[PDB]
């Protein structure tokens, strides 16, 4: 089987990308964030808190008649940007793009944290990350991808993520005419739970690549892509009057600048990151401070290739026995 979905920017910024997600019987359709970061798939629901929903399409399982509730099991999640949510599980069918998952576990939410409930656009997560992380207590719970990978005609999924665009996740073949050149796979780490990899270097603008490993996680649930802080300075020191402000929570630049591209290094390969991909605008509305979508990931305790990397490329997750990871330039 395969299953192929358009993945759309919640905002002018891509600040997420939401895709359509059906749950239940009559399929309950809500708007997920795929999350290669994290672990569990989890919903608004008619189980959340009434104060804490504002917009959200919420997931009814007493309105599904394949919802079950998987007795006993509760969950809690906590995220790298300090959000968090948590509830009770349901087993219920889940469809995406065409793919279908009996039995899969649909994490409802009974707590959401602010910016969950401020962000109407967001439904909820898919995570796409190695089941090893799921939160589900006391019997932990496997992802989609792993549930389905044994029908998937291949073992694999895909992430190619628009600038200011729509773009697609497939699953189960990888779509040859939807890159150019040929995809560079690297080794992953499973250790900590992520599709972590290790970047072979970087470029600024149009400078020397300099060869230096950048071990890191290809992360589709986060926005920017955050690096060690000597990369990050390299980077914003092309750009006249940037500055990192403690104020606002990262590097800052000119709204007026134009901004150098971003290479980083895939093998002996190398994804070129535009520079308009790097600028995720005013500070406040009305600003001429604009806040920089390349960040020091110091203090995180690892490097995150969010969406700014990943949108740059055609990536795929290869979940064989041993997986890997691709990146061709599109």
């Amino acid at each position: 089987s395969t299953g192929s979905a358009t993945t759309t920017p919640i905002d002018s910024l891509d600040d997420a990308y939401i895709t359509p997600v059906q749950i239940g019987t009559p399929a309950q359709t809500l708007n997920l964030d795929f999350d290669t970061g994290s672990s569990d798939l989890w919903v608004f629901s008619s189980e959340t808190t009434a104060s804490e929903v504002d917009g959200q399409t919420i997931y009814t399982p007493s309105k599904s008649t394949t919802a079950k509730l998987l007795s006993g099991a509760t969950w809690s999640i906590s995220y790298g940007d300090g959000s968090s949510s948590s509830g009770d599980v349901y087993t219920d069918t889940v469809s995406v793009g065409g793919l279908t998952v009996t039995g899969q576990a649909v994490e409802s939410a009974k707590k959401v944290s602010s910016s969950f409930t401020e962000d109407s656009t967001i439904d909820g997560l898919l995570g796409l990350a190695f089941s090893t992380l799921n939160t589900v207590s006391p019997t932990q719970q496997k992802t989609f991808f792993d549930n389905a990978k044994a029908s998937l005609d291949s073992p694999v999924f895909t992430a190619d993520l628009g600038y200011h665009a729509p773009g697609t996740y497939n699953f189960g073949f990888i779509d040859t005419t939807a890159y150019t050149g040929s995809i560079t796979y690297t080794a992953v780490s499973t250790k900590q739970g992520f599709w972590e990899w290790t970047s072979t270097g970087y470029a600024v603008g149009s400078g020397t690549f300099k060869s230096t490993s950048i071990d890191g996680i290809a992360d589709t649930g986060t926005t920017l892509l955050y690096l060690p802080a000597t990369v990050v300075s390299a980077y914003w020191a092309q750009v006249s009057g940037a500055k990192s402000s403690s104020s606002v929570g990262g590097y800052v630049f000119p709204c007026s600048a134009t901004l150098p591209s971003f290479t980083f290094g895939v093998g002996s390969a190398r994804i070129v990151i535009p520079g308009d991909y790097i600028d995720f605008g005013p500070i406040s509305t009305g600003s001429s401070s604009c806040f920089g979508g390349i960040q020091s990931s110091a203090g995180i305790g690892i490097n995150i290739f969010g969406d700014v990397a990943l949108k740059a490329a055609f990536v795929v997750f290869n979940g064989a026995t041993t997986p890997t990871l691709g990146f061709a330039s599109k």
